[PDB]
């Protein structure tokens, strides 16, 4: 939900693209930078982006992921050292899927 706040803003037609952010024109410059929006979590560590880096976030978002989970898989010993007796505990390890 927090992702979708870009604040990128309409270039007029035949305009050259801006790359400073000291110009209104920028997404990051200080007007056209509302809080609680991907701008500010950009400006808070300093980075420059233009406005098609920020507008790729709508073809970005076409594949998505749903949530993280826990994953627990478990298999016999292996066949160098599967006895008859070895074969009977397993090993447990997990992981993170996303």
């Amino acid at each position: 939900p927090a992702l979708q706040a870009v604040i990128v803003p309409e270039i007029p037609a035949d305009e050259e693209a801006p790359t400073t952010p000291e110009d209104p024109r920028h997404p990051l410059h200080a007007h056209q930078l509302v809080p609680n929006s991907l701008n500010v979590y950009f400006h808070n560590a300093h980075l420059t982006v233009d406005g098609d880096a920020l507008l790729t976030l709508q073809e970005l978002m076409g594949d998505m992921a749903e949530r993280t989970t826990a994953i627990l898989v478990s298999s016999a010993p292996d066949a160098g050292a599967a006895t008859a007796t070895t074969r009977n505990m397993r090993i447990y390890d997990g992981a993170l899927y996303h």
